[PDB]
């Protein structure tokens, strides 16, 4: 069952916003959006699309753990945290595209295929370049579909080990305290309109799991800590978090 609760528009248009956050509660298998519509229209999954990636990369071999160090390659690059070494959970942390950009050339079309489709994820479409499909290739998402997805991933039912699943999880930590964790991805999505933030993850709390998917429009990068912060504020209002 869904529920459509358009008083959470108000958080985005507070902040001269549009977008679609989605709650699924795991305990009661009910969702929450402010849009139905916009909940299952399917966009550029950008940066979102490192947690597939990395579990593919995984499981494949092409990385081995979270320690393993993809070394710079000493290009200068526009964002001063890219041009350093990174681990998986650093290149997570800091969506260092290029990193993933290898991930995926030595994953290969044909493997990327149908690890995407053993998932169910979105479309399913990688066509475009192998190196860059994900922000300006046919693949695409809807918040719902990254939920169903992100489901999976919690339960460890992904067609891929339960270590990938465990490490992947790992390297999504983003937030841990006394009330909750977040377990979560950002993604920036620039290169076809409509440009948008993504936020996608879910919320540990002692005895629930709640699942959230967002995006929302992001005319310039200056509305990207919209992202958490209109999550967070719908997570406040439903008491979810304090
Ligand atoms: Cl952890």
């Amino acid at each position: 069952e869904w529920q459509e609760n358009k008083s959470w528009n108000a958080h985005f248009t507070e902040h001269k916003s549009q977008g679609v956050v989605v709650l699924w509660n795991e305990n009661k298998q009910q969702g929450f959006t402010n849009n139905l519509k916009r909940a299952n229209q399917a966009f550029l999954p950008a940066s979102t699309f490192k947690i597939p990636n990395s579990l593919i990369a995984l499981d494949l071999g092409v990385v081995k753990d979270e320690h393993q160090v993809f070394k710079w390659d000493g290009q200068t690059r526009d964002i001063a945290t890219w041009n350093r070494d990174h681990n998986l959970i650093t290149a997570m942390k800091y969506s260092v595209v290029p990193v993933y950009q290898e991930f995926a050339r030595q994953i290969g079309e044909a493997r990327m295929s149908k690890m995407l489709h053993a998932f169910d994820y979105g479309n399913e479409d990688i066509s475009g370049n192998v190196d860059s499909f994900w922000l300006d290739g046919g693949i695409r998402i809807s918040a719902t579909e990254q939920i169903s997805f992100l489901r999976k991933l919690y339960h460890n039912k992904l067609h891929v080990s339960e270590r990938s699943q465990r490490i992947v999880k790992q390297a999504m930590l983003t937030e841990a305290n006394g009330d909750y964790i977040i377990r979560a991805k950002t993604g920036y999505s620039t290169r076809i309109e409509p440009k948008i933030g993504w936020w996608v993850g879910w919320v540990e709390l002692d005895d629930n799991v709640w699942f959230f998917a967002m995006n929302m429009d992001m005319p310039t990068s200056d509305g990207l800590g919209l992202r958490q912060a209109i999550t967070k504020e719908v997570l406040k209002q439903e008491k979810i978090i304090p």
